[PDB]
């Protein structure tokens, strides 16, 4: 699921939830919630896209 896609990229990159949430500028809770499969449109999607240097298209769709 989407949070996996996000995470596994960060992991390889070296980043984790804290660094992620910071760089995104979201709440730490929102990262867990992302990994709770809770929301397709999280309140930082474009911000996440910049955070992993991916597109919004890819984040939503995803290969």
């Amino acid at each position: 699921s989407i949070s996996s896609r996000v995470k596994s990229k960060m992991i390889q990159l070296g980043l984790n939830q804290a660094e992620l949430a910071q760089k995104v500028g979201t709440t730490q809770q929102s990262i867990e919630q992302l990994e709770n499969g809770k929301t397709k449109r999280p309140r930082f999607l474009p911000e996440l896209a910049s955070a992993l240097g991916v597109s919004v298209d890819w984040l939503l769709n995803g290969t």
